[PDB]
């Protein structure tokens, strides 16, 4: 639907998480990784894996926090997906968001315009399956959070867009 | 709809093709290039740059002879697009298709299936856009042409897909 690469294709944990999304959802957030960054199919799944590792082994969460994650590769790489409550913008706005990441570091680097195309085409992707409300707002993890994410670079981007809300 | 590495971004030739097809297509031909295989975004742009080279300079066509390439990288780029005659598989089928390569040799390889993924997405964004029938039909290249592409390995996944008629 949007050429997301499936969980099992980048080796992630079983997820435990059972608390589910409203669909049809109203609300997107962008943040980074603040991780490495990745350009090839192979490095991006590998970070997939380190991100969902930390967040599993070291913070004991139920699965990666993020409903889906963006590498440099210009893939989509399957998180919680379109129907679990995420874990990426606090209490707030888990429950009535989806939660996309970036992976790296974008204070100071732009993404690609692949990895860009692949954020807008996975959102359309959304809307189209019915995951996403038609009109969905895009929000920057800095607007809902006391945060640098998405970084100064990749923040800028993200205002231009049609959907952005301040 | 969907992703699609644009012509300028794998720094293509500029296009001296005119002939249009007619909306909509009923027919997609799968080819394989039967060159070098690509698994990174730089790689595949340079892959498509070099199929687009052999095709203009030594076969003497207006363009890459395919409306799209598909690069293990799990991208699509961007060829002749979806409204313009291509050069890929003969007089009586050329005028009638789209023409979808992936570039590598797919007689002892399998394509990744992020190829596969892309491949079918894109004919989704196909039908979405009108471009394509939602009752298009898929052909091998060796089903239209005396041909080994698009190579064993792949003919035999083709058929397995649902719009698949020999
Ligand atoms: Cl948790």
């Amino acid at each position: 639907c949007g050429s997301i690469v499936p969980r099992r294709e980048w080796r992630a944990l079983a997820s435990e998480c059972r608390e589910r999304l409203t669909r049809p959802v109203r609300y997107v957030v962008v943040s980074h990784t603040a991780g490495s960054h990745c350009d090839t199919p192979a490095s991006c799944a590998q970070q997939a894996q380190n991100v969902q590792s930390y967040h599993v082994r070291n913070l004991g969460w139920c699965d990666v926090g993020y409903n889906f994650l963006i590498g440099e590769d210009g893939l989509v790489y399957e998180g919680r997906g379109w129907n679990i409550k995420g874990a990426h913008a606090g209490p707030t706005w888990n429950p009535i968001s989806i939660g996309i990441s970036f992976m790296g570091n974008y204070m100071n680097r732009v993404p690609p315009p692949r990895a860009l195309r692949a954020a807008q085409n996975l959102l359309a992707c959304g809307v189209a399956l019915g995951a996403l409300r038609s009109n969905y707002e895009v929000k920057g993890h800095r607007d809902v959070q006391p945060t640098l994410s998405p970084g100064d670079r990749l923040y800028e981007i993200i205002q231009t867009w049609s959907h952005y809300r301040a």
